[PDB]
């Protein structure tokens, strides 16, 4: 499934953290948008998974659903 | 005890993460330097529990030393 993501980035440092704790989770697809402060994720892990990895990072994540 | 930090912050919003993961955590008292890229952390939890919390930002981690 194709999953999106609102996590409130705004320097490219943060894209590169977001992009580090989504690597270290494995079985995952990811296009991130900077200026729109948004993650596109398409991965077999459930939405729970993916939205606690991006919370780790310390920072505001909230959905923006499927597809 | 007064831990050190160097984190790789690039702007106010890497900072803010930072503080949030802490604030996750807890028995923390913190100082976050950003043109300094600078963790200074008063606590009784151990160095590898701070380690590996700050390390859940996504960002470059590394140990200054201890007072
Ligand atoms: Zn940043």
């Amino acid at each position: 499934p194709k999953h999106e993501f609102s996590v409130d980035m705004t320097c490219g440092g943060c894209a590169e953290a977001v992009s580090r704790v989504l690597n270290k989770l494995g079985g995952v697809k990811y296009d991130i948008d900077l200026p729109n402060k948004k993650v596109c994720i398409e991965s077999e892990h459930s939405m729970d998974t993916l939205l606690a990895t991006l919370k780790k990072t310390g920072k505001t994540v909230s959905y923006l659903g499927l597809e």
